[PDB]
């Protein structure tokens, strides 16, 4: 597991020019323009920052598509092969339309889904190094945690990357298959048994992969959308306190307190609460206890002030703020009580914050014994025949 | 809305309890138990 | 325009689903409006004060502070406690008594 | 209250309570309030003995 | 053995289970083969007086 | 013998891994075929439109 382990090259300015050397008249020269004129949209970029970077390329195939279709237009059985040619070139900008958005929404996605959520612990991460080459010119315990930091930043980073990929790669394939439909329609190369035939055919593969479509669709809506956990958080789902070891667009695969790896659909996990330690502030906790209906209120009273003293002795683990709270009497023998207290850490590191926890139980020990808290059975009558 | 607080009050009310039973010498006890031994 | 309508309904029948959800959590978050932040709410048992409120989405903090994700695609089927908006609350304190207790 | 989508209620201890009308619909309902007078039960029991 | 519609398990006393791969679609599996070491415990109890 | 016997067991062991996908094959196989008689009847023109 990643976590839980023990020439031709730069000839373009060249080709420009001879290019350009093509015409000099011509009303052809915008056709021959196009078989260069791709250079110009690069300078037109040039002369026009996550999306500026990503996206000019796309915009530029875009807008340059639009030119050559619009000088088409103005340009002029060959009346037949025009028309056909036409609506290919229509075909093609509607093809580089639908590119450019496709490509922005995956940018927006890919971008947002950690710019606005951890930029300041990658910042972190930066600082830490940065004092670890320095210094080489509870240490050790230190540096560790600097080092599962940054892995943790790296998995995360390479599952979003890996996620958009695969986003990219259905996107692309539908939208390149639903371009060859549209090409042939417009076009008018499909007759009408070939319409009939790819309607029956879009039909019935709308039941087929409906339902995938529709998990595939949600999948993307919880993982980017909703996102209650990111990769190496603590999370708890219908009790089992597990960390998210990886994340991908079906599945999560998340280790069990004993390292058991679980693969669980997205599917399922859509509908469920689910918890983040990671997240979360300072957590709580409670100690139940109870003690003899005869204790007198006083010794009560002693056993409030005591744990006080304990507690503000070791504000490193504990907050000054506790409770206790008496709740019920049963017969008239046993008081139940309950300790609410509240610890310094969140419960990503759950092995500390058991240790803790476990050094409060034994000064509740003691604190009872030093006081004589007791508990007793009721007593029993009994009769004796012979 | 405040758990605390509501607690707190509530825990008072269950320690008058307390001592009202023990001022009124209110009990409970568990129904005697018949013995016969065969030695 | 006919093509572009065909793919419409197309998409319809496939994500409808999941629009219809949208919809509904919007219906929950600004029209049933059983809660606010800050309030403490009490959902299948559980004391939980309000954090967050989105349109998929409600966060939660647990009597211990665990923060907790609910879809409202869930939310909107359950009855909600909500003590911010309650008038003053009553309790009650069970015990018993020795059956020969004057 | 009641609403078109919600009925609001509210418990023994007086908390307030939402409840949607699409999962109550579902439900048997009492009504104490359009009740005839109502009975009740007083479980107990004795000695075998007991003549 | 696993195959499109059904996958067929060994239960610890080796019976064999098939199992619809539409119901298993559903669940939640865990691998002891793909897992890193494992972990454990074992629960006791002492006395309260264990100094 | 030996040699030749743990070939044997290993190619086994082997081929119980890719049972899913000769069964796939044959489903995409069956597909393909049926696709094939369609596209024959259009592109030769032997079907007509009302069938
Ligand atoms: C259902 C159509 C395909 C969905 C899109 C591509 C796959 C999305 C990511 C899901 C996890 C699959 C890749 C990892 C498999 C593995 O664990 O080796
Ligand atoms: C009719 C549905 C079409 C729109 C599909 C996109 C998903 C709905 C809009 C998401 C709004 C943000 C939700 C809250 C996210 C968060 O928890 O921070
Ligand atoms: C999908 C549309 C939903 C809106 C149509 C129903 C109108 C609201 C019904 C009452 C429930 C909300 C209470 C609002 C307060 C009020 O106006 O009394
Ligand atoms: C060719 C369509 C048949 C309908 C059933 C769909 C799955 C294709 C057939 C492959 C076999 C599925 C597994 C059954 C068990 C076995 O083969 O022994």
């Amino acid at each position: 597991s990643r976590f839980g382990e023990p020439l031709m090259i730069e000839l373009s300015v060249f080709l420009c020019l001879l290019g350009c050397l093509v015409c000099s008249l011509w009303f052809l020269l915008l056709l021959v323009i196009f078989s260069g004129m791709l250079i110009t949209h690069w300078i037109v970029h040039v002369a026009v920052l996550y999306f500026t970077h990503g996206l000019k390329t796309s915009v530029e195939v875009f807008i340059w598509i639009t030119v050559v279709l619009a000088t088409w237009v103005m340009l002029i059985q060959t009346r037949k092969i025009l028309e056909f040619v036409t609506w290919t070139i229509v075909t093609v900008l509607i093809g580089a339309f639908l590119w450019l958005v496709k490509t922005t929404l995956l940018k927006i996605l890919a971008s947002s889904f950690h710019l606005n959520r951890f930029f300041d612990r990658i910042q972190e991460s930066v600082f830490h190094h940065s004092v670890l080459q320095t210094l080489a010119g509870a240490f050790a315990k230190w540096v560790v945690k600097v080092y599962n930091d940054q892995a943790a930043l790296k998995h995360a980073l390479n599952d979003n990357k890996t996620a958009v990929k695969q986003l990219n790669k259905l996107v692309t394939a539908i939208l390149i298959v639903m371009m060859i439909v549209i090409w042939l329609i417009v076009t008018g190369i499909a007759t009408t048994k070939l319409i009939v035939l790819l309607s029956s055919q879009l039909v019935v593969a709308a039941f087929i992969f409906g339902n995938t479509c529709k998990t595939i669709f949600e999948a993307i809506i919880f993982v980017f959308v909703m996102h209650p956990f990111d990769v190496g958080d603590r999370c708890v789902i219908d009790g089992n306190k597990m960390l998210v070891e990886e994340m991908n667009i079906l599945t999560t695969v998340f280790l069990k307190w004993d390292k058991e790896k679980v693969y669980y659909p997205n599917s399922i996990l859509c509908t469920k609460a689910i918890g983040n330690f990671f997240r979360s502030p300072d957590q709580g906790d409670v100690l139940e206890f109870s003690v003899d209906f005869t204790t007198p209120v006083l010794k009560i009273g002693d056993l409030k002030d005591r744990i006080k003293m304990y507690l503000e002795q070791n504000l490193n683990f504990w907050h000054p703020q506790h409770n206790m709270v008496v709740k019920e009497i049963e017969n008239v023998n046993k008081i139940k009580m309950a300790l609410f207290v509240n610890h310094t850490i969140n419960f990503q590191d759950f092995a500390e914050k058991n240790r803790r926890r476990s050094e409060l139980v034994l000064e509740l020990k003691k604190i009872f014994e030093e006081l004589d808290i007791k508990y007793n059975l009721l007593p029993q009558e009994i009769s004796i025949r012979n």
